[PDB]
């Protein structure tokens, strides 16, 4: 047992209606967007298969040179509105923006640099346009922070002199303020997602962090905190070193996701992971065939798998320079709305179900104890094993989109064989239980 200062502070889940809100919310869009954009992964004539948004390291450009793309910032197809009935046709219920991504462009006009949109062509407040037609589709609106700065000269790697802490010093006070900024210029924000804080010069900070997360809840009542942000006194990220999750909800799930069986951990906090829909492309990157590029299902394979797990997804999206999205993510985002609007059900306000997991799919578990069964793999048995836990029996099955009943049959103590549907739905499909407790 080991005293902290800048330690968790949670006891355990969050139940205030904010927390209540972002957890029911559960499906969720990312967009990258910045300078990195304009090349898309291309640099001086040499294609990098390395992610986009990293092209100035792959590349090997200086920062000047960098952040001169800012002459070419001109999205002229860019508008709001229609980024935010895409967003509300996919079925997001909030969506995550780089506010300002390693590069150090900034997509709102911070008073305290010129690397801003202010002094680009375009000129517009592009992260306030988003805020708002995200707003009024009824989405909520969380902020991407990538603390690592590559246009600040002030930004330190490590504290190795007396002079690296005194410049680091001014960077995390130039850190803050741009985050009472945002905080304050879009007080709707329901969410602040720190990134690029794993170098040394943050984890010798570790209170800075804590000051960052308790600053901005006084700011912004209700606010979460990713706990990518947050170190410890001893500089252990994520968890302090008491084993305690820092921030409102866990974030280390990028790309990939905890297993049925062994990770079951997770379902004690919250959490949320994101996704690329390539392999490893977050911004815009002109040549998709680089790359294994999922199908929808396999998207929405992943989306279930968080929730069945107690954890929010999301889905990330990198607009092309103009501002318009490439056709790939717009047939994306069209097919994952067709799928939620018809089982959302399953998805949205649901958690962990408490049951062991079988190979047809995944349960999800409703705010009126529904458990829902969503399939994924059909068995050519025609028959879903359900176990459940000590106490509990399954009274019925009901199609879901049908409201059809479906035959349940008692194998064993425990044990059911739930029969598939008549005919075959030809898509990943959900059947609805109702279970009773005996004196959930």
């Amino acid at each position: 047992e080991i005293p902290l200062k800048y330690g968790a502070t949670n006891e355990g889940k969050r139940q205030d209606p904010a927390m209540q809100k972002f957890r029911d919310n559960r499906l969720g869009a990312f967009i990258h967007w910045g300078l990195y954009a304009i090349p898309g992964g291309e640099w001086n004539g040499k294609v990098y298969g390395g992610a986009a948004e990293w092209l100035k390291s792959w590349a090997k450009v200086p920062a000047d040179e960098w952040l001169k793309l800012m002459d070419q910032w001109n999205p002229t197809k860019f508008d709001a509105k229609k980024w935010a009935k895409m967003a509300k046709e996919m079925g997001t219920k909030y969506v995550k923006i780089t506010t300002k991504h390693h590069e150090g462009f900034c997509l709102w006009p911070s008073k305290y640099t010129k690397y801003t949109v202010a002094n680009t062509p375009y000129k517009r407040d592009i992260l306030g346009e988003l805020v708002k037609a995200y707003n009024d589709e009824g989405i909520d609106v969380h902020f991407y922070f990538s603390v690592m700065d590559w246009s600040n000269p002030d930004y330190r790697y490590d504290i190795k002199s007396k002079e690296d802490s005194i410049a680091f010093s001014r960077f995390l006070e130039f850190t803050d303020n741009q985050l009472k900024e945002l905080a304050t210029r879009y007080p709707t924000v329901k969410d602040f997602w720190f990134d690029g804080t794993w170098d040394a010069s943050v984890k010798k900070n570790g209170w800075w962090t804590a000051h960052a997360e308790q600053m901005l809840k006084e700011l912004v009542p209700g606010v979460a905190i990713n706990s990518r942000l947050r170190a410890d006194d001893k500089g252990k990220r994520h968890f302090d070193s008491n084993g305690r999750l820092m921030g409102d909800y866990e974030s280390g799930y990028e790309r990939r996701l905890p297993d049925p069986v062994k990770d079951l951990k997770v379902t004690q906090w919250d959490w949320e992971a994101c996704m690329t829909i390539p392999e490893n492309q977050w911004g815009y990157h002109k040549d998709w065939s680089l790359s294994y590029v999922k199908t929808p299902i396999e998207v929405i394979d992943r989306i279930v798998h968080a929730v069945s797990m107690g954890g929010n997804m999301v889905v990330n999206f990198g607009p092309q320079a103009d501002g318009d999205f490439r056709p790939e993510e717009k047939a994306m985002a069209t097919a994952i709305g067709k799928w939620m609007n018809r089982y959302g059900k399953a998805v949205y306000a649901c958690d962990y179900a408490g049951f062991e997991k079988q190979d047809w799919g995944y349960y999800t578990r409703g705010k009126n104890d529904e458990v829902y069964m969503v399939v994924f793999n059909q068995p050519y048995s025609e028959r879903l094993i359900v176990k459940t836990p000590k106490g509990i029996t399954v009274e019925k099955a009901t199609l879901l989109t049908t409201g059809e009943d479906i035959t349940v049959v008692e194998t064993t103590r425990n044990e059911y064989n739930v029969s598939v549907p008549k005919k075959n739905p030809g898509e990943p499909y959900v059947i609805q239980l109702k279970v009773r407790a005996a004196k959930y």
